[PDB]
């Protein structure tokens, strides 16, 4: 049939942040292991992984803002 | 039919904040351990996995605000 | 039929920082192991790893702003 | 006056050990931090000291074995 | 006076070790800070010192057998 | 007066050790980070001292065994 | 004292078979699959294993006949 | 003392058959498959193994008649 | 003591067969697979292995009969 679909979101949204000094971090990590052990991996389709990672991270952004969107239409 | 569909929401709104001096921030872990014993992993269609992992995160941003939005419309 | 599909999303949006000195930060990691003892992988379509992974990161963006989207229109 | 010392300790002791196998013996210090703060150090005669200090020690002697003497006359 | 000392400690004593196999020793020490923060420092006579120290030994002598004697005689 | 004196101590002591297959030894320190501060040090007599150390030994003696003697005689 | 053994067991038996014609024998099993699936195998002392075995076996002896016997004597 | 030890055991034993025609024996299997699929194989001491073995035997001994003895003295 | 051993175990017995026609054997196995998937071997000391065999035997021995003995003496 006349079907109709009319898709018009109006954004005018703002994410804003005011900060005065930053600073004066620290970040010391004492070590420390880590440890996996295994048999034979099998990973199939579309499969995401990590296995026995150390992170030490520092993060400062001044700002650090974040804005996530997902407009979305299917039609069958 | 003749169907019509309007998709039209509005957003106007603001994620904000104001901060004075940040700082004076110290972040130190006392190490230790992670440890994983495994058989074969077999991971299939769509599969998200961490294993064994160790963090230390000093995350200090100046604002990090968040705004999140997920505007969908399926039709059959 | 006269099936019809408008897509237009209006965005006007902004993310935005201000900060004053950003600075003094320190990060001295302790070492440490990371250990993975496997057998074969088996790794096949669309799939994503790491394995045994050791990381130490300073990260300090000035605005370290981000604004993230995905417009779809899929149509049968 | 006409005095008379006679000093003769006979020692015919032993110490011994006898063992097998010797092994499989894992040690696994997960880090960590040892901290000291503080104002002028004024340390005089004879002192042994440590200060501050982070230790692992793994001491397998196949024998181990200790006799100790301390044979003393003093005359007037 | 008409003084007489005979010092004649007989020593026919026996330290002793029979081991099989040695081995399959791990030492996996994991890292860490240490800190040691002062004013000036002010040590004197005789002194055994460690300041600030981070020490891994592994120590597997096949005897590792002591003996310690100490013969002293004064006289006046 | 008419002192004498004979000083004659006799050792006929053995120190000992037999041992198999000596081996298979590991020793894996995972780094780590070391800081003293001061302001600047005086030190004086017969000292021993080390500051900041970040030391590793493996030390594996087929023997390794210790024998000690001290003989003093003082007259006055 | 005279300890005396005396072993002296007499066989005189008879294991026997008269048989006519021996034949129209037929051995027609219709086949079919044998299937093991499985993970690693991890076989440890005095292990004795059989997997995924088939067989078809015709036996016709025209006799067969069997005698066994085990003669023992243990002295201490 | 006078220990004595006398082992004569008389054996006068008979194994026997008589047998007309031996024959018209078919042997017609209808085949079939044998699988195994496994991960990686770790044997240790002493193991003994068959995997996927596949047999087909025909056995028609004119005779097959057997006689089996095992004499033993032990003596401490 | 006079300690004595008389070790004289008299055999007189037989094993026999008599058989006519030996003949009209027929073997005829209708093939078929045999699979062995795997992944890496890791076998040691003492490791008996036979991996994916198919075996045809046919034995078809006149007279096939087997006489075995195992005489033993031990003395300590």
């Amino acid at each position: 049939g006349s079907v109709q679909i009319v898709y018009k979101p109006v954004d005018l949204s703002k994410v804003t942040s005011k900060c005065g000094s930053l600073g004066n971090i620290h970040h010391k990590p004492g070590g420390g292991q880590v440890e996996v052990k295994s048999e034979k991996l099998d990973f199939k389709d579309r499969v995401q992984s990590k296995i026995g990672s150390l992170d030490n991270i520092t993060h400062v952004p001044g700002g650090g803002n974040k804005k996530i969107e997902t407009h979305k239409l299917t039609f069958r």
